């Protein structure tokens, strides 16, 4: 099978896990509500950040320019998300990484510094391809539940992406045309595990105390 079919099987367990999250399960049902969605989305827009970053580097290289897109940024859309849900751009000062985003992000400032080509390109499918893939169900509660109007939702969805079909099978064959050593493509597949790792972390830290 190509690498997009591989990336899928081989996360498809922490992909069901991460559905089980106690945190996750709990937003989506409605039994949370908007300020902690607001916290999940200041997590985010921190690893968004780094990631971008670790994008920009690796592009930069000469490394799978076509996947990497720039229309898929999301840390300046989620930062007005933000100063719609907060009232202010206050928050830009105030938040602070958790124990998880502050090893997600170690991570991608290691792959910015190494300019890890295939390393990168696992992060990039397991938060973007996951984005256009599920984003729009995931608002769609906040908006059902919580009553989340849809300015402050800009980070599920893509401006500049017309076809949403059609723009997720070109990422899947840009991801079956990549080239790879075998050693890169073991890089690869690995680290779309640890990035669903480090997601799930996230949500384990986002649910303490709760
Ligand atoms: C309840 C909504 C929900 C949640 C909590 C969720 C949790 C997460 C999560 C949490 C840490 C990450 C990193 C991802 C990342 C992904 N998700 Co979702 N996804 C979600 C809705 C979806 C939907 C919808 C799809 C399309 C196929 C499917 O599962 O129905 C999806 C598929 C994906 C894919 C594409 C697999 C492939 O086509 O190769 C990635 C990557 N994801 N997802
Ligand atoms: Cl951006």
């Amino acid at each position: 099978a190509g690498l997009a079919v591989e990336l899928k099987q081989s996360t498809a367990q922490a992909h069901e896990k991460a559905e089980h999250s106690t945190f996750m399960s709990d937003l989506l049902k409605g039994r949370l509500g908007v300020a902690e969605f607001t916290r999940l989305q200041e997590q985010a827009w921190l690893f968004y950040t780094a990631l971008e970053q670790a994008v920009d580097a690796v592009r930069a290289s000469g490394f799978a320019e076509s996947l990497l897109d720039p229309a898929l940024n999301r840390a300046e859309v989620l930062a007005r998300d933000l100063d719609k849900l907060n009232g202010s751009s206050e928050w830009r000062s105030r938040i602070t990484a958790s124990p998880a985003v502050i090893d997600y992000v170690n991570r991608l400032e290691e792959i910015r510094d190494n300019v890890d080509g295939p390393a990168l390109v696992a992060h990039h499918y397991v938060r973007y391809l996951g984005d256009l893939s599920g984003g729009q169900v995931i608002a769609r509660m906040m908006q059902r539940h919580y009553g989340v109007d849809p300015e402050a939702l800009g980070f599920y969805h893509f401006e500049g992406i017309a076809k949403l079909k059609v723009y997720k099978d070109e990422y899947r064959e840009k991801l079956n045309n990549l080239e790879l050593s075998d050693e890169q493509r073991e890089h690869l597949l690995k680290e779309a595990t640890d990035a669903f790792v480090f997601n799930h972390q996230v949500f384990a830290d986002l649910g303490k105390g709760l």
